[PDB]
Formats: structure tokens, C-alpha cells, sequence
């Protein structure tokens, strides 16, 4: 009843706070409460956050879950901070900063526009030398202007977008490396394995004037060095990281290599080079822009379905080629004659012919060859033709179809599977069954109130800020567990309701 | 007109956004191929006895429509020496890759979509059987009796039984509402809908 008297204040503070999660906490499973920074909440909402969540879910479906989740929440926090940041020498620097910030927005708009410009250029091209070629006389100059504008745009937008994608990506790699050093030794635990690559490149860079650059930490790194050597003597440790006009070296080289590795960056660069060609000679440029533009995810989805288990598809095509050469050899040795016709070959020539006839265009290998009325030797020739026409082509087609078709069906089912499972078992949580159900939409409640997923992310973000005293107030114990890291506390096993009772 | 026919038609038309996007992709690929042919295998065509990029694209598309077959086959065959190997390579790639793949995707979409629709419909039929819709606990639990779940289904809950009830509630006045616990009425006028159960059927309740 007392609670009942107070209502307006509560509702408001209500979208504001969540609740928490419960952790093992020295027995039992208490649930803590913290006051959620609103700004972070507003930032969290949005296109990018949603996309990230969907991606994480898909990854989970694809299939350590708790650790993956922590990594995901982190990266996300880093991303949010970065976005917030993005929001005469000094003047020049300020201007550069403003441009970079635009460039963000500049990036998506650019990608959209870039596709449009490419499209226009290609259409126009489609429209001794080239006459260029009817219509209003002004078309040639217009074409040149459009190309100049588009290529420059691709060249400029591509760099800015790549640049942003790049701090986001690098940070993840650095974090992974740091995690590896703290609890394991590359050569130090037992030398990095002679595998990609990548891991090997990182091992080589490992020693830098500044390693914890872009990440947040450092002294922790020194501390890690301190933990070992420490059975390692000071010297091996010093030997590792140890410790404008002037610029850090190794770090820069490593950064460049890392940026070079990412597929997206390579793709953007490739598209820009296409712009040089697109100048150089118009057809190549138009083609490159067109290939580069698409683009649509649904279209992308169809494309992905089409390209898959094509190892596979490729192996089957190879098998087809082998079978065909074999058939040609046999024909060569038993049905000699035939062909060498129009009016009045070696194994290689024959294989080539069979393959070409077959390509242009399917049909019947036997049909292309001159028909035999016999007597011959005619029955044998017919038998050979029938077998070839009805067996290799039909089977090849069937397999190509199944693989593409089966693959497609499979992808769809698999995706649907991911959607359903998420609904059935609480991901928090681990007991996503109705059991939560023996209440009015009681499972539904666990889902909204939960657990909170995002609720947990907000909590982690808050934990990052509050000091030592704040940690103590919050049971810091959660913090020690995180710094373990150790992750046990996250529950798994029991939700409050089961717990009582 | 005919629903079954209608059903087939519906299956045929679906996720064709999709189907449309794929056809568009095909058109783009074809124009691209024509341009390449235009720049490396010039000559050929311009034949019968004795084009610009646009003309060439149009030709490829038309030959292709009427009627499938091989783009390479329609073009005059080259005995070389040329330049002949390159021409053959181009033809083979085009004949065996775009057409085959296009066909495969069109087919899968038409097929996968079809299988999907059937499965989804069947799913709907089964789920209804498994969990009482009233109700929320459509499991045998109702089963640990002789066709006890069956009983909940006939006697239930009642679904349509509820609809009759709603009509009856609509007519009876204030006194009638009081007799009927009107409380149900206040809840409806809330509206608020809680009362409808969900959670527990009588049998669980006792005991």
C-alpha cells in the first residue's frame, strides 16, 4: 500500500533503471540494482546497435557463449564511444577534424551516391574510334564531367569510410592480442604455432614503443610482463616490449599490414583503382563501377545462398570435365571418321571439340556428330551417343540443381532455426521453456524484465565508471570477477523465480 | 477463382522481390557480357549473305530470349586461327554459367519457397493440435486421464464457447451483469483482459 501511494515518480525512474542480473555472489543469487546513464541508453538505440545485436545473434546461432557475449558487449561500448567522438596550422587541424566527422555521414551517403554515379556513367557508355554517337551534342562533355565527379567521389569517400572501419577493426585485434598475452604465451607459453598468420604477423609486431595504443589499458600490460619473469628473469621480458619530426615506427608498419588484411578495405581500394581505369578507358570504368555497386542485402542474401558449398560445386564441375575428356577419347578410338565435315584431330583436338560443342550449347553430343545410317558399326555408334546424351548431361544438371537448390533450402531452414531457438530458450538464462510459463506470460516477463541482455550491457558500462568506492558499493566483487576475468557470476542455471521457490 | 488454384498461384507468387531482384541481376550480367564481346570479338554477326553498344546488348538479349540456348551457338562459329581460342572460351563460359545458374536460382526460389509454404502450413496445423489455444498448456498433461487432454478440448475452455458467452454478456442489463459477476464485464470494458485465463486449467488447479 505504501508503494501504491507513490506512482508518478516511479514510472519515470522506471524506464530509467534496470535490473541488473544476478550473480553467484558467495552463494544464493541476489540481484543488484544500478542507475543507468540515460545518454548511453539513447545512444544504444539506433540502426547500428540493432544491426550489431542481430549479427551477434546470428553468430550465436552459427556456433564459450558467455565469453563471446562479453567480447561483443565490450566492442559495442568502444563503438559507442567512437561514435560520440565522431559526433593557421591549428585552424587547418580543426577543419580536417570537421571534414573527418562529416565523412562519416559522408561515408554512407557517399556509398549510396557512388552507386548512383556509377550507374549513370555505365548507362551513358552503353548508349575507327567511338562516334559518341547521337542524341544532343552535349552528351560527350557531360560524360566527361560525370566521370570526373564520380571517380573523385569514390576516391574520397572510400578513404574516409575505410578510415573509420579501420579504427573500429584494429581495436578488436589489439584486444585479442592483449587477452592472449595476459593468460598465455605465444613463443613464451610455447611458441606461436606455425600457422596463419596474422597471428604470426602479430607475434612479429608484438614489440612496439607503444602497444596499448587505441584500446584503453597499458600499465596493465606492464603488469602482465611483471607477472611472468617471474620465472622469466627480467631480461626476456625487457627483450619483448621491454622498456611530424618523430613518429612511432613498428606500430605504423604493423597498422598498415593489419589494415591491408581486412576484406572490406581491400574491396574499397579495388573499387577506386577501377576508377583510374574508368578514366583511362571508359568501358572498363563503367563495368567496374557497376560490379562494385550491388549492394542490396536481400540481393546480397540471394547471392550468398547462390554462392555456398561450391567447393563442392567446383569439384562437381571438375568431375564433369574429367568425364567428358574420357568420353571423347573413347569416341576417338571407336567411331573414328565422322566430323571432318562440311562439304569437301589428335586427342587434344577431339576433346576440345567435344567441350565446345557441349558448351554451345548443351544439347546432344551425338546430335552434333553426323548421324550414321550404318550399316557399320552403326549400332555401336548409336549406343555411345545415347549413353552420353542421357547420362552425363542429365546427371550433371541434376546435381548442379540440387546443390544450388538444396543449399538454398538449407540456408533458409537454418536461418529459421536460429529465429525459433532464440524464442524458445532464454539466452540469459539457459532455461528458455514455459516453466517461466506457469504464470501469466511469466516467461514473457523474464524476457522483458529478465535478465536484460542489453540490461547487462548497460550495467557493464556503468561499472566502468564509479571509482573504487563505487565498486565497493556495487559489490566490486563483480568487478574482481570480471577482471579475473572469470565469468561465473553471470548466472546460468537459475532464474530468480526458480530460486524462490 | 479456384482456391486450390488460388493456393498454387500464391505459392508461385512469393518472395519474388527477390525473384525480381534476381531477374534484374541477370539483365545486368548479360549487358556486361555483351560489352565485353563487343570489345574483343568484334566481327561475327553482321551476317546473312552479303552496332553500337546498344545494338549489341539488344541482340544478346533477344537471342537469349528466343530462345535460351547458347549465346555462343547463335554467333557464327570460329574455325580460327584468330583469336579463336579466346572466342571459344568466352562462349563456353557464357553458355555454362549464367544460364545454368540463373535457372537454378529461379527454380530453387520457386521450389524452396513452395516447400516452405507447405511446411509452414503443416506447422500451423500441428501446433494447433499440440497446445490448447485457450489455455496455453497444450501438452498431454491434460493426457494423464482417459483422453483427458481430449476432454479439455471438447469441454475446455471452449473458444466458440467463449463467443457465445460474450454475446450473452452483451445482453442481460445491469442486474444480469451483477448475476454474472459483471466483474467480467468491468474487466472487458477496461478492457483488460486478464481474466481469460492463461496459465491454469481447472484440472491443474485441483490438484
Amino acid at each position: 500500500n505504501f508503494l501504491e501511494l507513490a506512482e508518478s515518480i516511479l514510472e519515470y525512474f522506471r524506464p530509467y533503471l534496470g535490473r541488473i542480473e544476478i550473480m553467484g555472489a558467495s552463494r544464493r543469487i541476489e540481484r543488484i540494482y544500478f542507475e543507468i546513464s540515460e545518454t548511453n541508453r539513447a545512444q544504444w538505440e539506433m540502426p547500428q546497435v540493432k544491426e550489431s545485436k542481430r549479427q551477434f545473434i546470428f553468430d550465436v546461432v552459427n556456433e564459450e557463449k558467455m565469453e563471446l557475449f562479453v567480447s561483443f558487449c565490450e566492442d559495442t561500448i568502444f563503438e559507442m564511444q567512437i561514435a560520440a567522438q565522431i559526433s593557421f596550422w591549428g585552424e587547418l587541424e580543426v577543419q580536417r577534424v570537421k571534414f573527418l566527422n562529416y565523412l562519416s555521414r559522408n561515408f554512407y551517403t557517399l556509398r549510396f551516391l557512388a552507386l548512383f554515379l556509377a550507374f549513370a556513367i555505365n548507362f551513358i557508355l552503353l548508349f575507327v574510334y567511338y562516334f559518341l554517337e547521337e542524341s544532343t551534342g552535349y552528351m560527350e562533355p557531360a560524360l566527361w564531367c560525370l566521370s570526373l565527379l564520380h571517380t573523385l567521389v569514390a576516391f574520397l569517400c572510400i578513404i574516409g569510410y575505410n578510415c573509420l572501419k579501420v579504427p573500429l577493426v584494429i581495436f578488436k585485434r589489439e584486444k585479442e592480442l592483449a587477452r592472449k598475452l595476459e593468460f598465455d604465451g605465444l613463443y613464451i607459453t610455447e611458441q606461436p604455432g606455425d600457422d596463419d598468420v596474422k597471428g604470426q604477423w602479430d607475434r612479429l609486431v608484438l614489440n612496439t614503443p607503444s602497444f596499448p595504443s587505441n584500446y584503453w589499458d597499458k600499465f596493465v600490460k606492464r603488469k602482465v610482463l611483471d607477472k611472468h619473469g617471474d620465472i622469466f628473469g627480467r631480461e626476456r621480458i625487457a627483450e619483448l616490449l621491454g622498456m611530424l619530426m618523430s613518429i612511432d615506427v613498428k606500430y605504423q608498419i604493423w597498422k598498415f599490414g593489419v589494415i591491408f588484411t581486412d576484406n572490406s578495405f581491400l574491396y574499397l581500394g579495388w573499387y577506386m583503382v577501377m576508377s583510374l581505369l574508368g578514366h583511362y578507358n571508359n568501358f572498363f570504368f563503367a563495368a567496374h563501377l557497376l560490379d562494385i555497386a550491388m549492394g542490396v542485402k536481400t540481393l546480397r542474401t540471394i547471392l550468398s545462398s547462390v554462392t555456398h558449398n561450391g567447393k563442392q560445386l567446383v569439384m562437381t564441375v571438375g568431375l564433369l570435365a574429367v568425364v567428358v575428356y574420357l568420353y571423347t577419347v573413347v569416341a576417338f578410338n571407336f567411331f573414328r571418321k565422322f566430323y571432318n565435315k562440311s562439304e569437301d584431330d589428335d586427342m587434344m583436338t577431339c576433346y576440345l571439340f567435344h567441350m565446345y560443342v557441349g558448351v554451345r550449347a548443351g544439347g546432344g553430343i551425338g546430335d552434333e556428330i553426323e548421324d550414321p545410317a550404318g550399316d557399320e558399326y552403326e549400332l555401336y555408334r548409336v549406343v555411345f551417343d545415347i549413353t552420353f546424351f542421357f547420362f552425363v548431361i542429365v546427371i550433371l544438371l541434376a546435381i548442379i540443381q540440387g546443390l544450388i537448390i538444396d543449399a538454398f533450402g538449407e540456408l533458409r531452414d537454418q536461418q529459421e532455426q536460429v529465429k525459433e531457438d532464440m524464442e524458445t530458450k532464454c539466452f540469459i538464462c539457459g532455461i528458455g521453456s514455459d516453466y517461466f510459463d506457469t504464470t501469466p506470460h511469466g516467461f514473457e516477463t523474464h524476457t522483458l524484465e529478465e535478465h536484460n541482455l542489453a540490461n547487462y550491457m548497460f550495467f557493464l558500462m556503468y561499472l566502468i565508471n564509479k571509482d573504487e568506492t563505487e565498486h565497493t558499493g556495487q559489490e566490486s566483487y563483480v568487478w574482481k570477477m570480471y577482471q579475473e576475468r572469470c565469468w561465473d557470476f553471470f548466472p546460468a542455471g537459475d532464474c530468480f523465480r526458480k530460486q524462490y521457490e
